[PDB]
């Protein structure tokens, strides 16, 4: 079923999302709702909260070569954490709940991560370029932070212009 998604500046886009501790079938209804409500907008990604649940999950589906996204692809990371990070480079971004702007973004350049999947499996990894980027965005909602929150100083403005601009 399809979900609503939840728009700046919702203040609940600032809430910072809980661990998931039961990984069942409730659990794996609310990610296929999330899989079919990103696609149904057509992202990249999308966090729990984007669609009012506060839970630390996100998923992530990057299309390939053809340019199409194929849900063999998609991922589903459960209660994420960074265990290293490294580089630096800007990568213009936008996201679902920020319709209509992209800005670019400081990011590490690439990050290894631990999560686990539906099944609750643990997973280990490593990730560069749109990739990292798409996680390091995502779990930023995770903790309650848009990627309008990291602009500088001077894109800060140009938000503000082309938010009256809507
Ligand atoms: O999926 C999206 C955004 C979708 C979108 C669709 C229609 C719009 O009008 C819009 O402003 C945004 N973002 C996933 C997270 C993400 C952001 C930047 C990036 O380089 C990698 C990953
Ligand atoms: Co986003």
């Amino acid at each position: 079923a399809l979900l609503e998604i939840i728009h700046y500046p919702s203040k609940i886009l600032r809430t910072i999302s809980k661990e998931v501790v039961s990984f069942d079938a409730k659990l794996h209804q609310q990610l296929d709702d999330m899989y079919e409500t990103m696609i149904a907008s057509e992202g990249i990604g999308l966090a729990a909260i984007q669609v009012g649940l506060p839970l630390r999950m996100l998923i992530i589906n990057l299309p390939q070569e053809d340019g199409v996204q194929h849900k063999e692809d998609c991922l589903e990371i459960i209660n994420p954490k960074f265990i290293e990070t490294g580089g630096s480079m800007m990568y213009k971004e936008g996201c679902l709940s920020v319709p209509g702007f992209y800005e670019e973004v400081e990011r590490f350049e690439k990050v290894k991560i631990e999560y686990q999947n539906r099944f609750a499996e643990v997973k280990v990894l490593e990730a560069s370029e749109l990739l990292a980027v798409a996680i390091q965005h995502e779990i930023d909602h995770l903790n309650g932070v848009l990627f309008v929150d990291k602009l500088s100083i001077l894109k800060r403005k140009k938000f503000e212009k082309e938010l009256k601009e809507l």
